[PDB]
């Protein structure tokens, strides 16, 4: 028996049950209410979703070519126009995801009005977005599902049969607009326990997925290139660890933790690391920092100096506190970062880059893969990116191997107004509309993502709209930009 | 001295009368903050808004080119994008306000998700959104002016005193993105006394004007072509005095009302009106009723009836305990609640219309004028109505006249894939481009907006990033789609 | 095997599937946590309770001694702290609830400041308390069974078998603070949709019964004694029937609705009840109405008649445009009511009473059973009633049978400063102690609540420390006051 | 003129300049509304209350028997119900404020449920509460000028003149329930910038006076007795900083800051302050570590070690990475703190004491005073110190200076179920009655508060009515408990 039916059986027994004083309820449509409300709670989302994410990293690890997408949406409403459009035009779900992006939530959703990307909002701004996408993507279903049993009762008021059992077998086969959502709780708003409490809200929202950072926003050095801060790793562990406690509180034996390390970018620290017996993690987080050799007498007041390899060092200190990584260490600390991430319970990997480079990308998770051999990346197409000109700059340079034509392109110039109908410019798109196949292929990455699309795209099409009707178009602007378009 | 003078010498003297416990302030710095908060409470935007609006409603009367426009806003990054494109295209904010639609609200910023918009939903969402959209357009002036004042700081580093001295003046002249809104309260949420409480949440939070409406919308019956609901004048009139005594509690003595009459498409009363002598409000509105002179034997048992000019008769009633009006009687009720209106506390007008057709609209303003000659309507440029039908057949109409052409067009495949390049569609393209100046000039319109664009618009625009995104373009649809744009 | 074993063993399996990535992860203290998150969301609480209920008013029907209880709570804080007192000496919940007041909500809970009890407040500060209580209800058995574990540990630590098997036994039969909550939705905040809206968000926060009332109560008119205005009953019935499907849809089958009656004071009505045939629930309404017989000739234009047993007649009107019910009917009409709500999908009964008088309330209920005879009161034992006057006065008046006394006591200065330790008062005192007994053994009254008892206790708590400390004894009130009781 | 007649003068002048079309407003009434909202915004109230505090603080100045108190307060009702007993029992608001509980919020007022009191809990929560303290004590102040406008009606409906005159005195000398409140914003939820977020939201609340302390609370170690940890004097200076740029940017001049300083207890820090030159607030704070001389061969590897005068020394060292203070230095660290505060922009002090003893803090005070004469001090009268044996005890010690009897009273059972009526119990009894004037008039205290007095006060009388209502006293437990003491 079907869903549908099951259920119109259990409410008519209730009915019969409860004699005469139920006449009123009609089972049927009682049935439909229960059809049209298929996830009940936000746990029953995330053990659902939990199993897709499963299942398609299984699928990825057979065949690289099976990748995942998602794009950032800062509103359920916008989440919701996501999916329809996907199901509309791509037919199914499978393989689409949704972002939450901590950078949005900051940027947009925050009771203080917009901020900067720190952690400085009310962290219920976050889980309260992850049931805000998820109540207008149940709403979705059970409008589509209203509008499917609409139609049952006119082929059933026409006599017509066939009609009938082809609407009873989409409601049978109804394809949900929910979806898994990969959850940013930055470094998780405090520390390990707090990480816990928020992650424990966010997955009672319906989060299967949680990604997690072990660099520290509220210290970066704007004034620095690489001025982000990390911790040292038993830090980050033990946020890893509250995390992973929170799915199995609530039963989430399935729920995926991303590892997110800004080490890339991040060239200092405001920790200097404990550390037992040479060679553990905090000895090679320390073994990192740009030290000098001052004799004793040669030493400030108040300097802070550590034993490195039987010698008294200086690490490199700033007037704020903070301590130097030397340069050029950036992809080594990514690189053990990330081991050490799928080594205590991590499941998948994010790397945070400066640029779309595939094979930069590769090249460390290359490193990666000779200790954990399936380890998997979720990647950021970052929309602060210039990719237009990156890629013409990649594809020049790819020419310059054997490319003759070198000289006819100047490389300082390539992004421009007019480089367009060139053959670097026809492949530079080219190789950007194979970006993600190609980083899926050879570069591990088994979802890709941008962080905060739907910010740009929101903001350009208002501007677009407001261009013209406030100005000689009036209404025709709104005619013209959006009504003849749908 | 400017503003901004004034805010460093009023910090410098506090600093001063502190002594050295302050040191460490820096009375630039602090005014810095102050010229970045012009607005520091809700309160301070609703007056400054509300004399605008008192100052554009007098510059109509004298021109009826100089009319108004907004596009209803659901989110605060919304309205920001909107006053962003309008400062960077237009120049001045001038004769540009924000909505507040009841209807984006019902739809997307509901704890319960999206509703039907049937007042049904928490009525805190519509206040908060007024403090959202304020919120925002309050950041987006403090971010401009802390732009300002960075070039300052640059140009004084370079010692550059004619760049100093035209930054200062920006700084001095600096236009703000604050701007009335026109916030729709349905019809108040409840009795006399619930929409003074609202209102009052209201206008705290900013708005200088309020819209109320005299339809009951929980009661529609879908069923019935003209199947809204009205209330007797009392109801309506005590609701627009709740409104005046919230304005007023509040200090916003120059606060606007808009009331906006349904009864263009309200067959239907719950109540028949008290009525103390012939002719009242209460008698007027009885008049309309649609009854039949039915027998004392002929009624059934429980039957209603009412003694109009001598007479026992029995106004046409549903199963749902409604009475109906008598077909046709729309235009006349609509005429008699606005002149009602203005001869009792409203500011502006609106009618809720079915089509925008401009000489509809200046028969019932018409007959308005010539009791109150000023009164003044806010338009809805509904997005619900087919602007390009309408228009088409408008235009073929206006042919029929002296229009030869005629027969060269059916009048039922006007709207169509191909009439485009027709002198017809150019027209017709026209026409909607000068609707509003038309209706400004014709119809007494002061303010045009449309209620919910920014709904549209930001699903087209999702959907059209989604349906590159996650099929072959990959990246290259975001960025054609949107790094290109911006 | 016991639940904490059985997660032992769940959590083990998980590590051990999932390898030396998680050997962090402690599986015994990930066990705790599940076990002290029992209830993982609200309607898994809303299905346990109902249970509860159910059990209860079948223990009722068998034996009228045992009834249940509740006081009103308007915190999760104060909710959390009368559980932990029944459990500390009363030794079980069993037979004890919580009860949700609107008067509470509106007084106390509104983002609009206190409010009058009149559905005028943002309604989901109604769910948003029961999520609260039920909140505060988890943590207390978090912390209990957190303080168990413990004791474990120190057990364990100290190698004494007996204490660790006792402890084992005290946390897999540890009694949960989750008890069932009767949730006042007043009359559902709007209409049978809006009805059903907040029904379902209130479910979903773990309310397993919901109260839902018949009248208007934004349309009081305090100026007179029977002021309050009730809705014919298909308005009502449609109203349980919404709530019936908000429970059928969310899956809790057992669900309780309780339906309150107003019409004991209740002299107005808005509407004339629709009637297709003479007798039906239309009719019986409308036969309450005060009508009087006026010529036709004698009536006033726009007055309205109704035809009753063959006459047209003039219902009673008031200019609030409200009809009158004759005077003595408020009994009959609480009557209809309550058999027509058992009827039609009501599980329990709520008659509002203007006193505590168990024979007042056995009259009516007598008359319900002799049609529903297993009809069951929930009564509002309630905090605006004079308590000690009502019983002495009611202690006089049964002496006067055969009362020999009553010229040693006036009836009007009983209650009194003092009339104490007279046999009158100590008498008073145990009919006071004994009227719920009395009640729910003669009257058939399941539950006995009341409404505002904290609002009150929180008051007089607080001003009793603040007249203290402020003044001379400082400290020392809150030492005396406080710190010595506990 | 009045601010009574001013109002209604200025309504009746606007109603005439908009003529007819207002007939309906009455200017009495709407000036009745505006006397009943006399603070507008928060903003309003942080100035007025700001003002306050300062001619307080003066006043404690002249005179030391004139200082202030207050109880923590954790919801607007708890504080409005204190407010309104002083105005009924002690005449004057005066002298009284409200403190705003960082603990109470964590335990109480979070969407996360009780919460440690470790800033976990979403900022917003401090924020809220504050404004709805406000909204309550405005709405006492509503009420109650309603009930006098009540009474001047009544005066004139009956001709009396005399008590019409009265009246309106009582109305325009009326005594608003806002004061003052102390507002815990613990370490500032984040860095100086979140700091600044913060506090600007609080002061639009209403709050006047933020407090701010140095501790890191998320760091305690609770397995160490003196666990807390601080932070160096240049991160908390940054924050009061932080706070002030709050205060100025949106007018309130008269802010007040209450330094806190957690450095009597706190035995911890995790950062080796930055110093520049020997004797400055880093080499100060530093100078307080713990270090030992070990041998450059001695050290382990990674060991992190400091040059003070001259040498290289290593700071002892939690595995936790915190760095410890030489046991018996944080009197001589609080006074170090305390100095630096008023310095540097606090206004007021808070010195976290470990027991209610006049001389401990006296002794601190004093060493301040040498240097900041006027010092004042803002103190914790904690509810988690036993006052009676901590009084009893000091009281049997104040013996032994010529205390005759010692040997009659132990020292260890002081406190007791029966050492009461003895000469010990009543003095230890008068000494609590005068600890706040004594403290006040020998220790330079301000300001005296209870922290949590109202989260015990709530406990204990709902556990009070709970015990008798459940069992066999049912309604008499409400009766007398509650309904005969009001
Ligand atoms: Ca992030
Ligand atoms: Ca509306
Ligand atoms: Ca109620
Ligand atoms: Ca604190």
């Amino acid at each position: 028996m079907s869903a549908y039916q099951n259920e119109i059986k259990a409410v008519a027994a209730l009915k019969e049950k409860n004699g005469s004083s139920w006449s009123a309820i009609n089972p049927e449509y009682a049935a439909r209410m229960r059809i049209q409300n298929r996830f009940k709670t936000g746990l029953d989302i995330a053990k659902y979703t939990a199993a897709i994410m499963r299942k398609d990293m299984a699928e990825y690890d057979a065949d690289s070519s099976v990748y995942t997408q998602s794009l950032g949406c800062w509103h359920g409403f916008i989440g919701q126009q996501k999916l329809i459009s996907i199901k509309k035009h791509l037919k199914t779900t499978n393989k689409r995801y949704l972002y939450l992006s901590g950078w949005m939530v900051a940027a947009l959703r925050s009771d203080f009005g917009p901020l900067p990307d720190q952690s400085m909002h009310e962290k219920t701004a976050v889980s309260g977005l992850i049931e805000e996408l998820y109540t207008f993507l149940r709403q979705a279903d059970a409008r589509e599902l209203d509008l499917l049993f609409t139609g049952l009762d006119a082929a059933r008021a026409a006599g017509d049969k066939a009609k009938e059992a082809e609407l009873l077998a989409q409601i049978d086969n109804f394809e949900t607009h929910v979806v898994p959502i990969i959850a940013d709780i930055d470094a998780g708003f405090g520390n390990a326990e707090a990480t816990y409490l928020l992650a424990k809200k966010m997955i009672e929202a319906g989060a299967c997925c949680i990604q997690i950072e072990n660099q520290v926003s509220d210290e970066k050095q704007c004034g620095h290139q690489d001025g982000k801060v990390t911790v040292p790793h038993i830090d980050f562990l033990a946020k890893i660890n509250a995390v992973r406690y929170a799915f199995l509180e609530l039963g989430v034996d399935d729920g995926v933790i991303v590892a997110r390390t800004d080490s890339l970018g991040a060239g200092l620290t405001k920790q200097i690391a404990v550390t037992n017996e040479p060679g553990d993690l905090g000895d090679l987080y320390n073994s990192f920092l740009d030290c000098e050799e001052i004799s004793e007498s040669e030493l400030g007041n108040g300097d802070v100096v550590i034993k490195r390899e039987g010698k008294l060092l200086r690490p490199k200190r700033l007037a704020s506190n903070l301590f130097q990584f030397r340069k050029g260490t950036g992809e080594d600390r990514c690189v053990l970062d990330c081991i050490t991430s799928l080594q205590n319970g991590a499941d998948l990997l994010w790397i945070e880059t400066e640029k779309p480079h595939v094979g930069q990308i590769k090249a460390m998770v290359d490193r990666i893969r000779e200790v954990i051999p399936n380890a998997k990346l979720v990647y950021n197409n970052s929309p602060s990116f210039n990719w237009t000109l990156n890629f013409r700059q990649q594809v020049f340079d790819a020419f310059v191997a054997e490319g003759k034509d070198v000289s006819a392109y100047d490389r300082n110039k390539l992004m421009s107004v007019e480089y367009d109908d060139t053959e670097l410019a026809k492949v530079a798109d080219e190789k950007i509309r194979t970006f993600q196949r190609d980083g899926s292929a050879h570069a591990g990455i088994f979802h890709h993502l941008i962080t905060l699309p739907t910010y740009h795209t929101a903001a350009l099409s208002t501007d677009n709209l407001a261009k013209g009707y406030f100005a000689d178009e009036g209404m025709l602007a709104y005619v013209k930009g959006v009504q003849r378009q749908e």
